[PDB]
């Protein structure tokens, strides 16, 4: 049966709803109020094969920050819920993807333990209307609620849209791999300590 | 009524029990299987005025790592449970404490959002039998489950025991401050967004 | 009786009204025409417990500069009026607050003597639509009319919104401390020279 | 039929027995007299899905060196025996795995030709009682008897236990991949020269 | 009952009398024969709320050194006597105070263990007739007899009078904090080892 | 009549007893629970000709730190008591001693004024089980209670045991010299100010 996580999250700053199917067919349905982020979430669906449903509204007149953050938090929680006990999964994901001159390595472990290693150097401040500082924050917030160890490494790149989009493509493929069933492990928990937890 | 958090946490590596009273009288009752850590937890009680009850066993024949980590995780969860909705608290804590030549600044925010900034340079590898790398890991794990933003800055120090112990003293006082009641805010949540959460 | 300062200030560039209660309950009521600034003033209320009422209009088609400046001037005057002779207060405030990876130290003295020490390095030029140069100018103008010695020190930070917001949180807490009653000094002026003045 | 390699190896320094199933279910059964090494061998089973049976005794009063070395030699021989002619396998393995802040890339070729490329910089001398120089020696000895080309690259890391354990996790996954059946090659030897040999 | 320490100290170089009330109302009554020092002691009273009574005479025709030193020694002894067993106190003090462009951080621990960490760089040799080397010596001598761990850190400053005076203001506030009653600790000794002593 | 100082000192961490005869015959009787320290105290007796009786127990399961410190404190107090008014003594001591390649200069003044200047660079972290950071702490604590100005300068050395032991030999000889009777001064106090005191 498909692993689906659903989240509603609201504060005085933002209102967010997320539904993610780990066992999806790449259904893309993201509307965050941040068009560039929507385009990136579309890569998560197209390349990760997640079904990604996101709705957000928020205080974008202040800046895109709170929206971006709260979307990421809610996505991370949806991943946590869908993953459950993490029985029988690959756990680890590793993929390097390009977009033209950009080349980004993503490695992750669905350990339960939040950590972000990130070294992107995005050479412009705005891609469309999107503040490029928010990319790091998206991943940081997502790892915090999902209980993910995540490394993002820039191997090459100059165009900011290419750098960011290659990151999402690599992330999508690494996350797909990690969430997928391990065909040899017979449904067992993939941990020598017998459990995977965010606590 | 006193804010008390209780946690039991067990894996194939370790077995941990924690009870913390935020509104304590400094009752010290820590036995982790790591004597140096016990001594540090005793500062948390003595200077923070938390009642700190900790029991742990684990795979110390491998190394103190898993025990140290899992104690920290469980303490963080106990803090999270005791704090609840975080209504009426100071939220922020800030304190710099010495131990002789050592001087350590600790600043924290009980935001719900885990983050550790840490720059200690502990010049020896073992204090007694305790691996000095485990200090950073203790705080990292604790912030992750407690939902704490924490900065630890070494301003001076040479003796490893002094550096580490001053850190725990400063942390204890900053955490005390942050967890204490704000006498002017009338029980309100100390956040412009109306909520403080680890999600 | 509550210490309240009220200011109306108008030029050909801007029109500003401010009312601040030093002895407030954190009532937030700021509308400057600069949404990011409103969000920052909201931290001043939430964390400083000032009641902050601000209205401004101005020549934002030129840039946010004159508005930002004139709001700050008027706030400083409101603080000066509310403070009066400064009898019985703590006078000094000192607080370091984080926002995730950002960490900002604010120290101030309600001496009457305007001074700003500031070393923020905000790595992007715009947070939303807000020009990040205007942060320094806000504090500079505020100290000039309030008669405040103010130091703002960036200890850590990368995200521009985090850096700026941590600054306002630290400032709010330091200003709260400084303006609050000193419970031991018996209503006396906190100065060896017998007076505190902007002249 | 499952590919199983069994080795008994004894000198005046050590006594070692190894049994490895390449086509295992992750059965972990390692007791080397070096607890940290046992914990690492447990990752080899848990993540590589090898059945790993190891027993060793030896001159640990001198140091763990001879034991560590001779265990590695015997494991390498067991791999060589189990692999046989290396018909129909993937041959190459490539995986990057993290453990929190640590990130280690392992690439290997089951060519028959021993080579170790290794650049770990493990910042402490002892993890528990285990001498961290012995990690490099473990892999060097293993490649020598197994006939493996192996590269181990530290991409990130600070905690010695994390660095070493991430290495074993990445190694386990790369070795799993390399030893597994290539579903398209129809049982053929994966070499343009028609043979894979340690001679 | 108020904690008062009284000292008479005389040598062939100097004659000194000190009386300090830890629980004072800021009574300033210092006449050392060194006017600049008197002005600084006046800050100790005004901002620390100590009652400070000092009389000294000495060999100022040689230089202010012996007087400055012996005043400091006697003040430290008076603090030691007044503090007694140090039951129920905060123990630690931490405060950063400015004077215009100067900004000085003082952190102290009333541990019993004398230590001075000091990094002031006072850019002129004389403030009035007062030799600016004597500032460091004042604090060094004071810590030695009081049994105080003391750190003084220059964060900013150019004017020598500002640097020195900000130091005394910060020191006064940190010492006030440390000597004050801890309202939660119920009169207990604030030390995990059960005693605070200069021996 | 022989100058003998006796001290009992106990906390929750340690229990210490010291008896020192300044006018001894080199009777060595030290048992601190730290064998390396005992060996060093034996040099103090053998080369200084002090009769040195020390007993300590303490929390060595945490580390040797508290024991080492408290032994030093108690020895310093015993020296202070035995020295009394310091009439008729040499006061100053100066000696440089080698141990093979190591060469250590010790200069001291029995002034009453505690100060340690120390520049040893001991190239290993443990000599036997003894943490080499504790050497500096031993001397620092000793000067604090004895009222000694002490300089320790490493002129040469590589072997940690040689460096430390040469330090104790030089210290022993310098202290012997300083404590011995000045045969020309006729019992007078060796100070132009007419008194030597720790206050
Ligand atoms: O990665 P896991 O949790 O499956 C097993 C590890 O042994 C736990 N660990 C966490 N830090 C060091 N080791
Ligand atoms: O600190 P908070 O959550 O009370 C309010 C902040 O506005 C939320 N925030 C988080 N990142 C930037 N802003
Ligand atoms: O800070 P104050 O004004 O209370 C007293 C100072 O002595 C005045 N001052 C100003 N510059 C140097 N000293
Ligand atoms: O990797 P192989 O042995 O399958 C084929 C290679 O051509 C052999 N070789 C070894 N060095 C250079 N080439
Ligand atoms: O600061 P204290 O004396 O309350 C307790 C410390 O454990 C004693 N100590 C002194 N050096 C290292 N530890
Ligand atoms: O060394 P003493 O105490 O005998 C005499 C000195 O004159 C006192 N002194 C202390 N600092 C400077 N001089
Ligand atoms: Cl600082
Ligand atoms: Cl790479
Ligand atoms: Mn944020
Ligand atoms: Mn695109
Ligand atoms: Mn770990
Ligand atoms: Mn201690
Ligand atoms: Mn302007
Ligand atoms: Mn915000
Ligand atoms: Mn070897
Ligand atoms: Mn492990
Ligand atoms: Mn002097
Ligand atoms: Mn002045
Ligand atoms: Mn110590
Ligand atoms: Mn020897």
């Amino acid at each position: 049966s498909a692993r689906i996580g659903e989240v509603k999250r609201e504060t005085k700053e933002t209102n967010v709803s997320v539904k993610i199917n780990l066992d999806g067919h790449g259904v893309s349905d993201s509307s965050t109020g941040i068009p560039f982020l929507d385009h990136m979430l579309d890569q998560l669906a197209s390349h990760g094969l997640f079904d990604v449903h996101v709705r957000a509204t928020g205080d974008t007149h202040i800046d895109d920050h709170h929206t971006n953050e709260d979307v990421a938090l809610a996505i991370g929680t949806a991943l946590l819920k869908a993953l459950g006990e993490r029985k029988g999964i690959n756990r680890f994901g590793d993929f390097t993807a390009p977009l033209d001159e950009a080349l980004i390595h993503v490695s992750l472990d669905l350990s339960g333990r939040p950590y972000l290693g990130y070294n992107l150097e995005i050479p412009t401040q705005r891609v469309g209307t999107y503040d490029t500082q928010l990319v790091e924050h998206f991943f940081q917030s997502l790892v915090n609620t999902s209980g993910m160890t995540l490394h993002i490494r820039q191997l090459a790149g100059k165009n900011s849209h290419h750098i960011i989009e290659a990151t999402f493509k690599a992330f999508a493929r690494a996350l797909r791999q990690a969430t997928e069933s391990d065909p040899r492990r017979g449904g067992t928990i993939p941990s020598s300590k017998g459990v995977l937890s965010r606590s």
